[PDB]
């Protein structure tokens, strides 16, 4: 008698031609491990909401994994994923694809900021950048690998040699003033 | 047992190139402030429910903003959001951009007329438009930005020489009167 | 642990342009008055019910609506709504749409019929037209309006002078046997 | 707290040009019958819970329907839907329908030949084949109608002379073993 | 006044003209058998929530198979679609077919060694591979089916020569590696 | 440090060098972007591998000689990086 939302689960497949509906694995993974660790309920019921989230061939690796050891637990089955699908990426291609990720063609160079800002967060991450230094890395990156031009670039350079350098919300505020 | 409603989440995605599912910014921070006021359940519940409604760019800066601290309240996050992503138009921008608006080469001149009035609200807020004048520079912004014609522009002009000018919804049914 | 049905709201918006989702304005005002007569909840949910049944265009006239009196019922609002959207046409204008209504190009003469017969139902209740000559209207305006030809337009013509002239089921019933 | 499925109801249109969520009208009334027989709330919820299963010009008959008699039962709207939607078929064009059905320039014939057997099943309720004969008539309008070679002619022709014709499930194995 | 998420339950429809939201049918009968053995309610409400997961083609087999026999079980309508549906090939056959299966022309290879295990496991299954060296077929497949080259080739060789060879996660690693 | 890094990342096998040259080139580099603490030197041979066969022109079984030594575990010196691509100058 009462009406309610209705949160479609976050699907995943695995599949290099990624439908429009579905996640990079890592996202699917944050949603995986919380109905790993979190969810009240029986590993059997665990099974069930984590296959149900997965299409294609990513649903295939959970009959493989499951047909091998019927015992398993949900959380050596996400070691499973973690191993076929979470990205390994070493210190050196972490620096590389950081620095190598120009603005795209089609971008606005704001948007390319903040996808530049994602790849830094991620190289961090593997202790491959200094935190100390990802300022410095942001305003040469951003300089480097934009499709830059007029005052932009003069307030930029500018906030290279100012002394405090931007935060990354600070240097979008800039970037996006530039837009109008 | 029994059958129910189910509303879609409004996503939001800050992707420039927006899907057809994906709300303006503005309409998705009403959604997650009621989220963030409103819902009786705790931060975290808060926290998972706010980033189940995004997707693509707007998901990663729920990722980064987290990530600096762990410890932050819903209301901070949003704070965040409404910096990265809220309008902050000042009075000659948001004065400019009501006056540069005319009806694209596609619009019927009463979808025109809406669209128009949703700017004139947003430059009122910025106390860009004195609230007193609102009917004149309605009826003017309409004249000028408007692909009119025929007896429309003489009874638009009539109203606008007739002393008590038009309400928003009169305009409108005036326009509406000779879209037949 | 049960599973359910889950009924899409019916979302409407206002934009002639309307996406395959989105509802004519009528249908949507059905779906609203109930939410603002039957529905036990208070106002303020009232408001939200029928707000997140609303996108584009009408959703902000919603916002508009509200703007102007935060202290507005739902009623009211409805009102607004009816006054923005809902037609207002004369019965000349009623009398003249139903008359210059023609089979379109693609269109299956069974279907041509009945979309005639919502409009008759239209012009009846501006009084546009007696309902004691309802039938006469029926077997006129498809034999002026349609594509038609062979032996249909024979039993079309004899029905008119039968005496007792169809219902539009009957009507309909002597069209589709004659699509075959 | 809990999550669960959302089963989407059978959507209906009755237009000839059927988007691809539409079912055919018989599988719609096979719902539409179980709202209006087995389930418990009042005739107020059960014309409510059909009305949202209908879209476009079904949904106007519904309205056409209520308008003409407030105080009819869900049972009588049914009859009005299977008048106006439901098919009236007689023995000579059943027969016809059948026999006139062949296999389409794009189908394999495995699919063909199930697309058959609907037909079948609706010519044995309109009493316009023999029980006794319809696994003769299978195996005559598969050679007759499909775009049939190879040994599939052979071992069909062989079926055919055998004495203990196939059936449906028998006849289907065979076609799709020469599918491979 | 609580919200929730909402699986959308896995359609089938035996089309091999197969819509993107649809299962190969052996997914579907994980599900279906689900509904049969583990939910508590009457066989009456099986049916019901089985034929509610069916489409076209597949639906009109549950109205056939219900129509013979109104007083089945939802177990031995399983059997109907297992027999109908579900894959019958021999030791001969999956063999074949695990063998012809080389990289598709737009396939990247890490994508075609996962396509190609599936295949193992079928064939496995049917006893038509010895698991003792499904290591063997693996790298010979991978090697004689893809369109392989560069120092990946050597990689896999060596592998080959090396004694105890990879394991299918280890597999997908070397290629994935050389993918970059 | 952005800078340092930048050039010596953005530092290819010009068109008329010997790949065994360009390796001794990249080198220096690394040695500057070490001095301006720009590179961790716990990571320089991992750089080097890596830089090498993102930059150069490189081909043949030295490629596949060179990724084996990236998954070898103990990582060439400059020295015997230098061996390896001369051994193939041939």
């Amino acid at each position: 008698l009462l009406p309610v939302k209705y949160c479609k689960m976050r699907i995943f497949s695995g599949s290099t031609a990624a439908a429009p509906e579905e996640e990079p694995f890592e996202v699917w993974l944050e949603q995986a491990t919380e109905i790993a660790k979190e969810w009240p309920i029986p590993e059997a019921e665990k099974k069930r909401w984590v296959a149900e989230s997965l299409r294609g061939p990513a649903l295939d690796l959970m009959h493989i994994v499951q047909a091998d050891n019927p015992s398993i637990s949900v959380g050596e089955c996400l070691e499973a994923f973690k191993q076929v699908f979470g990205s390994t990426e070493s210190r050196r291609t972490s620096q590389v694809k950081y620095l190598r990720t120009y603005q795209q063609e089609g971008e606005k160079i704001s948007a390319y900021v903040l996808r530049l800002e994602t790849l830094l967060r991620r190289a961090v991450e593997k202790r491959a950048i200094p935190r100390n230094i990802a300022d410095q890395v942001r305003l040469e990156q951003v300089m480097a690998g934009a499709n830059l031009g007029n005052v932009l670039w003069c307030r930029l350079q500018e906030l290279k040699d100012q002394g405090p350098l931007p935060t990354f919300l600070q240097l979008m505020k800039v970037i996006r003033e530039e837009e109008e």
